[PDB]
């Protein structure tokens, strides 16, 4: 398992313009296009991330592309970060990539406020983290999802995902 398999199984793949789990335009491998309401806007935006007038719809290895992008900025927003660098720096790969889930899926400002978690993660207060981990918007809102970084957090495996 991988960062990049990882992600795969929580956001999935679509090909066509679609509305993410708060309503908002994505495409691909969990690409963000915009929060605006409007389809044009979003379209536009599409078109202006690929290269070429897409009419909403890209093939496979477009996705793909834009998801090899996203990682990479991820994991670079991460270490431009004061208050997440020191957070990733202390932890083992595996909790790395919990780590990149939760700031590909809700950006760094979002993870960056966490602040108590982030704590106890870098203490490695395994048990504890989590239960921290679990009193958020986040987890109320996308349980299952939230459920199986949180398990990565407090194991330090896979097991989640398999
Ligand atoms: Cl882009
Ligand atoms: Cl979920």
């Amino acid at each position: 398992m991988n960062i990049f398999e990882m992600l795969r199984i929580d956001e999935g793949l679509r090909l066509k313009i679609y509305k993410d789990t708060e309503g908002y335009y994505t495409i691909g491998i969990g690409h963000l296009l915009t929060k605006s309401p409007s389809l044009n806007a979003a379209k536009s935006e599409l078109d202006k991330a690929i290269g070429r007038n897409t009419n909403g719809v890209i093939t496979k290895d477009e996705a793909e592309k834009l998801f090899n992008q996203d990682v990479d900025a991820a994991v670079r927003g991460i270490l431009r970060n004061a208050k997440l660098k020191p957070v990733y720096d202390s932890l083992d790969a595996v909790r790395r990539a919990a780590l990149i889930n939760m700031v590909a899926q809700m950006g760094e400002t979002g993870v960056a406020g966490f602040t108590n978690s982030l704590r106890m993660l870098q203490q490695k207060r395994w048990d504890e983290a989590a239960v921290n981990l679990a009193k958020s918007r986040w987890y109320n809102q996308t349980p299952n999802r939230a459920k199986r970084v949180i398990t990565t957090f407090r194991t330090g495996t896979w097991d989640a995902y398999k």
